[PDB]
């Protein structure tokens, strides 16, 4: 796996910009396990990522106002034979409190992979920082940590 990935410039379909309400998830308490993602209301996302990868994309996100770059996995809903997408948010580096039903704004920037073969605990473990090193030094570049100042985060 490489430590960077995606364009030198920003290059479509991204940025895709877009709001959706943080909820609760299944059970999967990840901000215990080290690694807190917020899931996204499912009405926020349905047509807007119905037909773009599955997969592990970064960019930034906002929430209480403050804006981070983040990591965001896009599945399906396995609880339904009907597709429904799903979309849950890390925020890198974030030191706060819980943000349930605060409206977060996302603007992803490039994708990192698709999904892996859960392969247990570590391994997920393992994918995500890598995946978060990987954001990081890919939004080291301007055409990228440019839109940490987007419009849509003021
Ligand atoms: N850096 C962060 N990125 C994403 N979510 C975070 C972060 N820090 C705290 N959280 C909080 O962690 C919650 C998800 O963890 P958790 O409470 O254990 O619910 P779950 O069991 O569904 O994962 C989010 O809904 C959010 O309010």
């Amino acid at each position: 796996r490489p430590e960077i990935v995606g364009p030198e410039k920003v290059q479509s379909p991204y940025p895709i910009r877009f709001e959706g309400k943080v909820v609760h998830g299944f059970g999967r308490g990840s901000k215990e396990l080290g690694i807190p993602t917020a899931n996204i209301s499912e009405d926020a996302i349905q047509e807007l990522l119905r037909y773009r990868d599955s997969g592990v994309y970064f960019g930034y996100a906002m929430v209480q106002k403050r804006v981070f770059p983040m990591v965001m996995s896009v599945g399906w809903n396995p609880y339904y034979k009907n597709k429904l997408r799903s979309a849950e948010v890390h925020l890198i580096e974030r030191q706060g409190e819980d943000f349930y039903e605060e409206i977060m704004r996302v603007i992803v920037l490039g994708y990192i992979r698709p999904e892996l073969n859960y392969a247990g605990l570590d391994k997920l473990i393992e994918d995500i920082h890598t995946d978060i090193r990987v954001a990081l030094n890919s939004m080291d570049r301007p055409s990228y940590s440019s839109y940490k100042k987007d419009p849509f985060f003021k």
